[PDB]
């Protein structure tokens, strides 16, 4: 309803309004944010943020130039499934980060949302982060591209909704189920699913400091995190967010990879999964420091086993 629209905009908030969405039902925007928040947390990482000498901005996309996957949007669906993309979108990051680009693939959303079974969640009906990353450890997840790509092992199977144009009626409506687990590479890919599989040495937590998250980020590449979503934040354009107006959506994981401060307002730099029209060209600014929506509470995050790769690479 574009009144809100306009009352955010008359605010002269941090961030400017406008509208992403057209022909959905609420029942898509709720699968939309499909995380479900406040799951039991991995073990704390050390911490070592003391000796990085962190800069003002960062971007992992113009520090990792030669991983492509870093700039990489994709697309949910009409699937809760954003748990399970904010992980495999950070564990393709990397994979090509930690083997200085000579190793670069893209991490299935697709396994991990039919895999994983229980340890994560309800598939699309919203999951755990944790659980995500603590399967990439214990049985790994092969390659797999996007919708309809025909790229890797096991490309996302839930068709994308074009909520951003305004056209075809039947609207976007939250539905469909979580497929089977199929553990098999499609008809095509010259390679055994079993081999396939992309392993990550341990899963862990990063505290909710932000000079620790930093670190991580610039030391060690993306990292996962989870927020809870407000009617308003669906509307966001550009600039800084910062909740000002709307109810409680849900929760919603995403792929934070980056900081810097524009306009005095200290920002994360975060990729959302809601398909590459919506906000600023797939990416959107948080408020940074002051543990926004939660933004800094539940931040995941791993280590890709190199191994594999040496002999064949």
């Amino acid at each position: 309803s574009d009144d809100m629209i306009n009352y955010i905009n008359k605010q002269n908030t941090t961030w400017q309004a406008g509208r992403n969405f057209y022909n959905v039902d609420i029942s898509y925007l709720k699968k939309l944010c499909g995380t479900v928040l406040g799951g039991p947390k991995l073990p704390e990482r050390v911490g070592f943020s003391e000796d990085i000498n962190l800069p003002e901005s960062f971007d992992a996309r113009e520090q990792w130039s030669n991983c492509p996957t870093i700039a990489q949007i994709r697309d949910q669906g009409s699937c809760g499934s954003s748990w399970a993309f904010g992980a495999v979108e950070a564990m393709s990051d990397r994979i090509c980060i930690h083997t200085n680009g000579r190793v670069n693939v893209e991490v299935s959303a697709e396994d991990l949302l039919t895999c994983c079974g229980i340890q994560c969640g309800d598939g699309c009906n919203g999951g755990y982060p944790s659980g995500a990353w603590n399967f990439w450890t214990r049985k790994g997840l092969v390659s797999g591209g996007v919708y309809n790509s025909h790229i890797g092992c096991l490309p996302y199977t839930i068709p994308p909704c074009e909520h951003h144009v305004n056209g075809a009626r039947p609207p976007c409506t939250g539905e469909g189920d979580t497929p089977k687990c199929n553990k098999m590479c499609e008809a095509g890919y010259s390679t055994s699913y079993k081999e396939d599989k992309h392993y990550g040495y341990t899963s862990y937590s990063v505290s909710d400091s932000e000079k620790e998250i930093m670190a991580e980020i610039y030391k060690n590449g993306p990292v996962e995190g989870a927020f809870t979503v407000f009617s308003d934040f669906l509307t966001y354009k550009s600039g800084v967010y910062k909740h000002e107006a709307g109810d409680v959506m849900g929760g919603h994981a995403i792929r934070i990879l980056g900081w810097g401060i524009e306009n005095g307002v200290p920002y994360w730099l975060v990729a959302n999964s809601w398909n590459a029209d919506w906000g600023d060209n797939g990416f959107f600014k948080i408020l940074r420091g002051e543990n926004h929506c939660g933004i800094e509470s539940e931040i995941v995050a791993g280590i890709p086993r190199t191994q594999q790769y040496w002999g064949r690479f």
